[PDB]
Order: C-alpha cells, then sequence, then structure tokens
C-alpha cells in the first residue's frame, strides 16, 4: 500500500508572504518543473505503480516537487531554507533507495545541479 502523502495543507503552521518564497515557485520550482526529467519527481512515489514494495520501508520522509508545489501555495514554509530542505529531501532520497548509474539517479543529479544554480542566487 502506498502511505498518504507529506501534508501539504496545515491552517495552524505560522505563514508568511516573502520574495524569497515567491521566487522559490515562480521561478525555481515552476522552472525545474519544465525540465526533461522531471515527470519522475512531480508526484509522491508511486511505490504500487512501480512495484517497489520496500521503497515505503527504507525511505521514512518521502518527498516529490508536487508535494513542495502545494506547500509553496498554501504557504506552509515560513522561510526559504524550510523549503530547500525539502527540495535536498527529494534528492537524498532517490540517492538513498537507488545506486550511482541508476536511470533515476542520472535523472535526480541533473535536476538537483539546476536547483542549485537557481538557488545560488535568491532575491
Ligand atoms: C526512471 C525509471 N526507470 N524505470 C525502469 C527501470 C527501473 C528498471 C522506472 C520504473 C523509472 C521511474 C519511473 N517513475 C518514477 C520513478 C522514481 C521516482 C523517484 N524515486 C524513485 N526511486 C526508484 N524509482 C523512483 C522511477
Amino acid at each position: 500500500m502506498n502511505p498518504p502523502p507529506p501534508e501539504t495543507s496545515n491552517p495552524n503552521k505560522p505563514k508568511r508572504q516573502t520574495n524569497q518564497l515567491q521566487y522559490l515557485l515562480r521561478v525555481v520550482l515552476k522552472t525545474l518543473w519544465k525540465h526533461q526529467f522531471a515527470w519522475p519527481f512531480q508526484q509522491p512515489v508511486d511505490a504500487v505503480k512501480l512495484n517497489l514494495p520496500d521503497y515505503y520501508k527504507i525511505i521514512k520522509t518521502p518527498m516529490d516537487m508536487g508535494t513542495i508545489k502545494k506547500r509553496l501555495e498554501n504557504n506552509y514554509y515560513w522561510n526559504a531554507q524550510e523549503c530547500i530542505q525539502d527540495f535536498n529531501t527529494m534528492f537524498t532520497n532517490c540517492y538513498i533507495y537507488n545506486k550511482p548509474g541508476d536511470d533515476i539517479v542520472l535523472m535526480a543529479e541533473a535536476l538537483e545541479k539546476l536547483f542549485l544554480q537557481k538557488i545560488n542566487e535568491l532575491p
């Protein structure tokens, strides 16, 4: 069975509208989203569909760009660091579960390089 996705709405969280948070959605996430290798990361890993019944026995904090996008849209992140942490969790989960040279690892490595380029300078 797939687990429920990470939470994306929480009215009790502290909330703020900042330039960097806006930039992380408008520029960083929305640009990564259009990359040719973004598709595996646009929604939670469907371990049932992908026949990966061990994925959610190994990965304990799942993360994906669809979840990140919903979080940004709900002002779930107080600051850019919290959002950047979720991107890094997403890449790290991929490198934990898979091995160097796997197609999915090549895809994540490409996206991570672009991500680091795009967050090198924030407003
Ligand atoms: C690329 C690719 N290649 N293949 C066929 C090759 C394996 C025999 C498959 C089934 C995929 C693929 C498709 N959709 C999502 C994922 C995925 C997304 C995030 N983390 C993952 N960890 C393991 N998979 C992950 C991967």
